[PDB]
């Protein structure tokens, strides 16, 4: 039953979008519907989150904050002098004032969405160290996602997450075809990649690295610019966060804390080839995965990084064994699901069979009642003791 009204708050991976752009395709729900308007129809409310598809899991926490409580994005004046960007982002008018009222939220995260939540969490609770020593040696303004004490959420929810990192980056030729990814994802939105279309459509929110789409630019053209700008080549971005050395840094300080709970959902799309060990894509896979991102994730190993044949299962973009929570480089606890949910661990929810654009209704599954997962999800996180208690 009910046990707390919380709203939830969703929010997109590498790729994805605010429900104004793409001409109104959702991310979350793409050719099946509208994930958020389904859960509000159904009485759970539900918000959306739009920030940088290509920026670093910090970009994100930082523009997710400001999104959330409203104001001028902050990213701080210790990483953006480490990293060479602007300080200042973004203005938000905040979807949820009610956080700085005591309310709290859950948030539903895909892909590379649930390192950013995770992120979140850990700066809303204990801030940064080395954001709060910078502004006292140099006298600079120090935002509050800095300061640490929040408690805003009460879950935090991860639906095909790169948690270990994904393979596919160590693909040679990953550079361009994580853009023709990109442009994947427009066309299954109906948008074409080599016009110039003169409206956004897409927009990046590269604001800190002061690139945009340029009048009379296709985004054939956008994407090759931005393969070769900071977005693409430094150490603060998407590219590296996605990697398993990245990763692995990121779980090295991003832990669960006890005052929320985690869920993870696995997804998979694939089957083993008996004679070689590796994993082959599956009847109905998204077209671009199947031909370009599979065949790699299950057949590619590596015994220096540590990748062996536990990682070639996959969904077509990450790998099936990165996906239950953070392991390497981790202190985190994962438990399987026993039928109560607990707080400070993550609570392993099983492997579904869908591929990493059907989870989200991007690419079609007629077998997948999407409405029913997210329905039976919203129930769950509906039920969800702030304040628990112990007994026989
Ligand atoms: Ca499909
Ligand atoms: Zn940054």
């Amino acid at each position: 039953s009910r046990a707390n009204d919380a709203p939830i708050v969703l929010l997109h991976g590498f790729t994805g979008w605010g429900r104004e752009e793409m001409f109104g395709f959702k991310y979350w729900g793409g050719v099946r519907g509208d994930i958020e308007q389904w859960l509000n129809d159904n009485g759970y409310r539900t918000y959306t989150l739009a920030v940088g598809p290509l920026s670093s899991n910090w970009d994100r926490a930082c523009e997710a904050y400001a999104q959330l409580v409203g104001g001028t994005v902050d990213y701080g004046a210790a990483h953006a002098a480490k990293h060479g960007h602007a300080r200042f982002g973004r203005t938000y008018p905040g979807l949820l004032p009610e956080l700085k009222r005591g309310g709290r939220i859950h948030i539903i995260a895909h892909s590379q969405g649930g390192q950013t939540a995770r992120m979140l969490v850990s700066l809303l609770e204990n801030g940064s160290q080395e954001e709060r020593e910078y502004a006292k040696a140099h006298n600079v303004s120090l935002s509050p996602l800095f300061e640490g004490g929040h408690h805003f959420v009460l879950s935090v929810t991860t639906i095909a997450t790169p948690h270990d990192g994904t393979t596919l980056v160590n693909m040679v030729d990953f550079t361009d075809r994580f853009f023709d990814f990109q442009k994947a994802v427009l066309k299954a939105a109906a948008v074409a990649s080599n016009v110039p279309y003169t409206s956004q459509v897409y927009d990046f929110k590269l604001d800190q690295w002061g690139l945009r789409r340029q009048p009379g630019e296709s985004f054939d053209q956008y994407f090759e610019r931005l393969k070769r700008s900071p977005v693409w080549t430094s150490t603060d971005t998407a590219r590296y966060d996605l990697s398993v050395p990245g990763a692995e840094k990121l779980n090295q300080w991003v832990k669960a804390s006890p005052n929320t709970y985690y869920l993870s959902f696995a997804t998979e799309r694939t089957y083993r080839g008996a004679l070689t060990g590796n994993y082959y894509p599956e009847l109905g896979m998204n077209a671009f995965s199947a031909v370009v991102c599979a065949p790699f994730l299950g057949s590619y190993r590596n015994a220096t990084l540590g990748i062996d044949d536990r990682w070639l299962e996959n969904d077509g973009i990450v790998n099936a064994f990165s996906m239950n929570g953070p392991k390497r480089g981790s202190t985190d606890r994962i438990v399987p699901y026993d039928g109560t949910i607990k707080k400070g661990v993550w609570n392993d929810m099983g492997t579904y069979n869908v591929d990493h654009l059907e989870v989200i209704g991007v690419d079609p599954n007629p077998l997948f009642d999407i409405r029913a997962f997210y329905l039976r999800l919203a129930e769950q996180l509906a039920s969800l003791q702030p304040h628990h208690h112990h007994h026989h």
